[PDB]
């Protein structure tokens, strides 16, 4: 026999018959495509039988093996609870365990980022500015709620309409202790990290490198001195042919080493250049 699926909330079921053998996942969703799969396990393209509407469910690759373990994959939910309801954040519906295996629901996105750009060579600026400017949104609502994000990056950015994206990936945001975490991807890392040092101006300066890539279209360096020559507050030139003086300017802020100095993401949204 086969528990019930749970709710899986740190607050506080239709069409779907637990008599029935079958998953509330199979029950309840119609699977139209399967959008990625890792080791984390696998993104489904799904349709509610609740609401007739479309939504991305993210599901776990094996059972749970041990309290600790389910603990920490269950902080996922916790985590992307605190970043709620906000246009340039993807947006949790619900969340369940079903056969020690955990499936988070949310809105339908388009596109990450770095499918995007695998998919158009190197972007129209106009784009790039309105990808920075939602995503510098979502981390000034981020801030807000006294949460970073340690793996922005092009994967974890997902396209909207006309023009619009959310950012995603919520098991790596740490509050202002910090939390359990994992890995960020060393290309985006801010430099104080390095010695476990981190504040809301990280994610400024993974989201500048971010920009920089898709930018630019050129593979960022995980290590060595091209990692170094990143983080000494001006841009290489390798990186920056055909970018605009003005898109420059305004990554050369965000990529300032000393935390204490980078530009805030409220005192970039003030900029002429991000207005509306
Ligand atoms: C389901 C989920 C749960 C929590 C979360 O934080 C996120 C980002 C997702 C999510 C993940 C992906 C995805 C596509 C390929 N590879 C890896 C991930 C795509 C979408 C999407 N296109 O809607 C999506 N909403």
């Amino acid at each position: 026999h086969q528990l019930q699926p749970r709710r899986v909330s740190f607050r506080g079921s239709p069409g779907y018959d637990p008599s029935r053998p079958e998953s509330f996942f199979q029950q309840s969703f119609q699977r139209l495509s399967r959008l990625g799969h890792g080791s984390y396990g696998e993104v489904f393209k799904v349709r509610s039988k609740e609401d007739g509407r479309l939504y991305a469910v993210k599901r776990s690759m094996s059972p749970f093996r041990g309290p600790k373990d389910r603990a920490r994959k269950l902080a996922e939910v916790g985590s992307h609870e605190k970043v709620g309801q906000h246009p340039c954040c993807v947006r949790l519906e619900q969340a369940w365990e079903e056969g020690g295996i955990l499936y988070l629901q949310t809105e339908l996105c388009g596109p990450s980022l770095q499918q995007h750009c695998e998919a158009w060579a190197s972007l129209p600026e106009a784009q790039v500015w309105g990808y920075l400017r939602d995503t510098l949104l979502a981390l000034a609502h981020l801030h807000s709620q006294g949460l970073v994000h340690l793996d922005v990056k092009p994967a974890n950015i997902f396209l909207g309409p006309r023009g619009r994206c959310k950012l995603g990936d919520f098991g790596l945001l740490v509050e202002l202790g910090a939390g359990e975490v994992q890995e960020g991807d060393p290309r985006y890392m801010a430099p104080e990290l390095l010695q476990g040092s981190y504040g809301t101006a990280a994610d400024v300066f993974s989201l500048g490198l971010t920009i920089l890539e898709v930018a630019c279209n050129m593979e960022l360096p995980h290590g060595g001195e091209g990692w170094q020559q990143l983080r000494q507050g001006y841009l290489p030139p390798e990186f920056t042919a055909g970018l605009s003086s003005e898109l420059r300017s305004v990554l050369v802020m965000m990529l300032e080493p000393d935390p204490k100095l980078r530009a805030t993401a409220e005192a970039l949204l003030a900029l002429p250049v991000l207005r509306q």
